[PDB]
């Protein structure tokens, strides 16, 4: 029966194994490998649900197809849906339903895991010792409370860091956000006036705002300049926050003394797909790949056992709330009173 | 003058800058590279100090020529001394000053590095993604939170390590040590009477005690079979806590998920030296360091800035108090009433 039916698009190992755990409600999965795009769409004929990821190509005339052949909801396992029509589906009446925040444990502990790689270097001494070298040279590292931390974006995930730096390594750490948490008031917190005073006192920046008009390429060829010599910057929440040219720029000057990233402006192309053997064509990404003071990683900070955990069970319960009318209002992306 | 030279075997680059920064005693300082043993000896001739690391050879005969040819004090710059000889040293009244305890914070967060990286997998995804491989799956991790902490000894590193993951990520923790730290009980931390109750409970085990007649493969085949399925070991203090055979053997059946030391008991071959196209001969190490859920480093958890500035300001004050018979007793190894 289609109204039990979901096309999961975009399919690994690891959605196989969360869906089938979590689906405790006998819904039908057809998990398909490739993305959903004009080609495959036809997979999903009878699906009454499909379920999709950040890279499937759900177009106008993907959307026009799906409702032809009796999809009537569109479950993202995921936050995004910048690849998603959303008029195309709001005049199809098809609701969008998302997961609209990952667990904040897991993305903050994702970003201290790169502090903590670029600091100590534990996947250079990896990549040394493997080759049976056990020289030490060239990994100095500092101790945690010896820098000043800056935390751009205080929601629940940068909220999170805040407290990992200041409670666990009693670290100084500034945050930087027009909508000042209370939360990180309370632990003795400074917030600063301007993005210029980030700039100018902190070491280490971690980057947590969504990306818009205003936070884009927010570091950038000006903003590296007014940078402490020497800074850290970490970025698991959109890649194009960053100006990867100019964070470039800043690296080879060694004004940056490190980056890491768990997202990149061109990641379509790219993430969660093994390319070895093809030449990345994005210089900008192969560049920074060979750095050696710089981790780029596939956009795994939500990959933990309970948050993909959380990720799979929203996306099952969106399609239990769409087939008994009770969606909830933060999971709906769109507006789906049809035309 | 003999009197104010130093000749530092086992030298390296960061030896040499950071004892030519601190260096404000004009102290001569002869840097050697070899290790300290009975062919390079005669390099300290007329230094009326020697100042060693913990693979330099400081036997009974490198002593007594040590001695012959004008050398009054060795300084280790380091807690440990298991190559020195320390009645000859002794029976000829030099004393051996050491540093006798490194940054707490830096050791305890290195340890916390081995277990963000062993559980988030960062060094992993860095190999993946320089060969264009951005897949994930194998990568899958868990929120800090989520696991019960043993710390096997609360030292001060350990008491350090206790605090960044109770106050730090709110995790429960469990101690184990003869001596109660205050400091530890202070945060809400509870003592286990037994080992057998750390293996029963913990999740990830941290063992911060001193090598021993007791301590010696604390982790071992009758150990490890009480513990809990998937547990993670790490081991930054000694390198024969942990029985290396028994730990393959816990490995390879996946009652230990993955394994994280600093030490190693046979490191004294390989530590420090670049042996690249030389095959490593023991073969525990050969293979621990090519098991893919095993990070094996040479020793580095004390090499940050602050660290290693106080390990060299520490040997060469060692050097001002034996000249100026102020020697302190916390750093006074042996006995050197001459014969």
């Amino acid at each position: 029966a289609m109204d039990m039916k979901i096309t999961l698009f975009s399919s690994k190992p690891y959605w196989v194994k969360w869906f089938n755990e979590l689906n405790k409600f006998s819904y039908e999965i057809n998990y398909v490998t490739s993305a959903c795009d004009i080609k495959s769409v036809n997979e999903a004929k009878g699906s009454e649900a499909v379920c999709c990821f950040v890279n499937d190509d759900l177009s106008k005339e993907v959307i026009e197809t799906l409702h032809s052949n009796g999809t009537k909801v569109i479950l993202m396992r995921c936050a995004g849906f910048n690849k998603v029509d959303l008029d195309t589906a709001n005049k199809l009446g098809i609701p969008v339903l998302r997961v609209p925040a990952y667990s904040p444990n897991a993305v903050s502990e994702y970003a201290l895991s790169l502090i903590m790689a670029l600091n100590r270097k534990t996947h250079k001494a990896h990549d040394r010792v493997r080759d049976a070298n056990f020289e030490i040279n060239g990994m100095e590292g500092f101790n945690m409370v010896s820098k000043v931390y800056g935390i751009v974006g205080t929601g629940n995930i940068g909220e999170q860091l805040c407290r990992v730096l200041k409670l666990g390594f009693g670290a100084k750490v500034i945050a930087y956000d027009i909508i000042e948490n209370k939360a990180v008031t309370d632990i003795g917190i400074e917030y600063v006036k301007t993005l210029d005073e980030i700039w100018k006192q902190c070491d280490v920046i971690s980057l947590h705002t969504p990306l818009n008009s205003q936070t884009k390429y927010m570091v950038n060829s000006e903003s590296i300049e007014k940078m402490r010599d020497g800074v850290m910057i970490i970025n698991v929440s959109r890649g194009a926050l960053v100006n990867a040219s100019d964070a470039i720029v800043g690296l080879k000057s060694g004004k940056i003394s490190s980056l890491g990233m768990d997202v990149y402006e061109n990641e379509t192309d790219y993430f969660y797909q093994d390319h070895n053997g093809s030449i990345i064509k994005d210089d900008n990404l192969s560049l920074l790949i060979s750095y050696p003071n710089v981790m780029i990683t596939s956009h795994q900070a939500w990959y933990t056992k309970e948050a993909i955990s959380c990720i799979c069970g929203t996306s099952l319960q969106n399609f239990v709330d769409f087939r008994s009318n009770q969606i909830k209002k933060s999971n709906l992306v769109n507006n789906p009173i049809s035309s």
